[PDB]
């Protein structure tokens, strides 16, 4: 008589070779085992027993004797390369595929930490590899509770807590990425020729178009007085970036900031990654069924209105930022079975008709930590490297979440983060400190001071 014998799960390692999911033995056939428990259940997800729906969907052949199957994360994207293939009493069967995650742990243990319990999101990137270093999704749950079943009241703890253990607020968290967006904003009027890196702007404290008396203001009442591309960065003047986005029109905005990654997702391997929202004339056309308003472009200047982004767009447009435009999707397998995944549908380069703006809008976001007069100069006080970030503020009781993105060391890029804590109202004085910890556990050695790797120019 002939029976077959199902496949072992492929094992899954951190980018330094940590086991992040093993099989364990048990009987009366192996169970998959999560040995660092919630410090992935966002990242790699989880797997489950089979349902009534999914078997239907599923080769009765390959999966006879499997009972489980990838529920969410790496587990079920790579599901497929992780089966592999039954054998039967001897054809022995081929173990699933092995996967190696771009995520340093090191460095995931560090975000959380530096996460200090909030509610929020943390990625980091490797700009020059498109490496997730990082994916952070707070508050967590063991993965270890559904691989066997989990029981219906635990269930409920996660399911009735209001902090949503179970939102990956990475993927499906979608917030009006605030004044973050402005150096791109400022890279989309610059390739227009709206605006040049020395052209001014005096700031009243507020800004009108030239038809309304309505005034659009600026978060400082009294105004900035005469603002440039640098001066408009490192204070976020609202103004500057309203009368930009004047000048650039939604049609050209929406197209710019869509080379961005923001309107669909980024990732190359990421389960449910929802796309957000980049609005165009066209949308509101077909969603609202109303004529865009001149004054609504204003707001997305700014990075408000009815824009969505996730803290992985965030995350890619801050490292496209110290990539120099060289688009390269982020991506947490590093390796399948040995060799690293190829992008099926890459993403065209950003190229600038002056590749040079780069460098000046990477220098506005450098004094954004550094400068005198920056937003967050308080961090940069701190900081062993140069940091070139900036802070903003989403829209939303409770207050406002606060928002930092950045990418160091800004002469030679090594990491690029985005922070979103819920609920911490200054950007620059709550998410940037915590960039500041996830890039430290990055580019510090164990004695404080930066790696001799990093430092060197180039
Ligand atoms: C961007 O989101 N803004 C710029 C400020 N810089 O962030 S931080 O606190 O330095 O870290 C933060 C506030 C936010 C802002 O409010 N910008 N201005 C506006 O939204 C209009 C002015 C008041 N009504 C809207
Ligand atoms: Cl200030």
């Amino acid at each position: 008589h002939v029976q077959p014998i199902p496949p072992t799960r492929g094992i899954i390692f951190d980018r330094n070779g940590v086991i992040i999911a093993d099989n364990r033995p048990s009987f009366s056939q192996f169970v998959r085992h999560y040995p660092l428990k919630e410090h992935f259940a966002h990242s790699v997800g989880y797997v489950g027993r089979i349902n009534e729906q999914e078997l239907k969907n599923l080769d009765p052949i390959n999966y006879s004797g499997t009972h489980h199957i990838g529920k969410t994360g790496i587990e079920r994207f790579y599901e497929s390369e992780l089966h592999g293939t039954v054998g039967y009493e001897r054809t022995d069967p081929i173990p699933g595929k092995d996967i190696v995650l771009s995520i340093d742990s090191r460095l995931q243990e560090a975000a959380e930490n530096a996460l200090a319990g909030r509610r929020g999101a943390i990625v980091a990137i490797q700009p020059s590899t498109g490496d997730v270093l990082a994916m952070v999704s707070q508050p967590s749950y063991d993965p270890n509770l559904f691989v066997t079943g989990i029981s219906f009241k635990a269930y409920a703890e996660l399911r009735d807590s209001i902090d949503r253990p179970l939102y990956n607020r990475v993927l499906r968290g979608l917030y009006p990425p605030g004044s973050t967006v402005k150096p791109a904003v400022a890279l989309a009027g610059l390739d227009a020729g709206v605006v040049t890196p020395t052209s001014r702007v005096f700031d009243p404290g507020y800004y009108q178009l030239p038809n309304y008396d309505h005034k659009y203001r600026n978060w400082n009442r009294y105004g900035d007085g005469w603002v440039s591309l640098e001066s408009a960065i490192y204070r976020s003047n609202d103004t500057y970036f309203y009368d930009l986005a004047h000048k650039l029109g939604i049609d050209r905005l929406h197209a710019f900031m869509s080379r961005f990654g923001f309107g669909q997702k980024v990732a190359l391997d990421m389960f449910g990654e929802a796309d957000g929202l980049m609005p165009s004339r066209e949308w509101k056309r077909k969603t609202r069924r109303q004529v865009w308003y001149p004054g609504e472009t204003l707001i997305l200047g700014i990075g408000q209105g009815y824009m969505q982004a996730t803290p992985i767009q965030l995350a890619q447009m801050t490292a496209l930022l110290a990539n120099k435009g060289h688009w390269i999707r982020p991506h947490l397998a590093k390796t399948i079975d040995g060799q690293p995944p190829v992008d099926p549908d890459p993403m065209p380069d950003i190229v600038l008709r002056d590749p040079a703006n780069w460098d000046r809008v990477d220098y506005g976001m450098q004094q954004v930590v550094h400068g005198a007069r920056g937003t967050a100069r308080k961090v940069g006080a701190t900081s062993a490297y140069l940091i070139a970030g900036k802070s903003g503020t989403a829209q939303v009781r409770h207050r406002d979440h606060a928002l930092f993105v950045g990418f160091a060391p800004a002469n030679n890029p090594q990491i690029a983060v985005a922070v979103m804590v819920e609920n911490g109202e200054s950007g620059s004085g709550v998410a940037a400190p915590v960039v500041k910890q996830v890039m430290d556990a990055w580019l510090l050695d164990e004695h404080g001071k930066l790696k001799a790797e990093y430092a060197e120019p180039v």
